[PDB]
């Protein structure tokens, strides 16, 4: 019953327009625990430490630099721009473990699509 799955799947293709530039600026692994009810429904890893990046189901193959835990609905609230991640973090709806600062980066980076998309041009 998970809507985030669409977002994570679509992310794998976005990294073809954006991957190599994100990896250069982030250089870290991110694990995501999506919860339905109060139970984990899906786990996702966004590896941004090599190449254009990787997104795969399940816990981080290696050790993850940061892990984020939030409900499936709230995850949609965030990716749609309605729920600021820090507001969710301090209200308790979003939980973050590891290097929080690196997730706040992944956030700034991906909100500026123009810089990294053009820098990903070969021409
Ligand atoms: C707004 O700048 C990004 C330009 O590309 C967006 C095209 O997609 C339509 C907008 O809907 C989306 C799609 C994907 C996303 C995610 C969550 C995958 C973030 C992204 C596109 C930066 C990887 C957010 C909104
Ligand atoms: C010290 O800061 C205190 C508040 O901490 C907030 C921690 O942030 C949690 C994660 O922040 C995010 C939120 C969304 C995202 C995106 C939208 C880029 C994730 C995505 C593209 C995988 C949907 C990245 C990082
Ligand atoms: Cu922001």
């Amino acid at each position: 019953k998970l809507q985030s799955t669409f977002v994570f799947e679509e992310i794998g293709r976005r990294l073809k327009d954006i991957g190599p530039e994100v990896v250069k600026k982030v250089n870290a692994v991110f694990e995501w625990h999506i919860t339905k009810g109060g139970n984990i429904g899906a786990k996702w890893t966004i590896d941004l430490k090599s190449g254009s990046g990787k997104v795969y189901q399940g816990p981080a193959k290696g050790a993850a630099d940061t892990t984020i835990i939030l409900s499936d609905e709230d995850f949609m609230e965030v990716v749609l721009g309605k729920l600021d991640p820090q507001k969710a973090f301090f209200s308790g709806r979003l939980k973050a473990r590891g290097n929080i600062m690196l997730s706040q980066k992944l956030a700034m980076i991906l909100k500026d699509y123009a810089k990294l998309g053009s820098e990903n041009l070969y021409f």
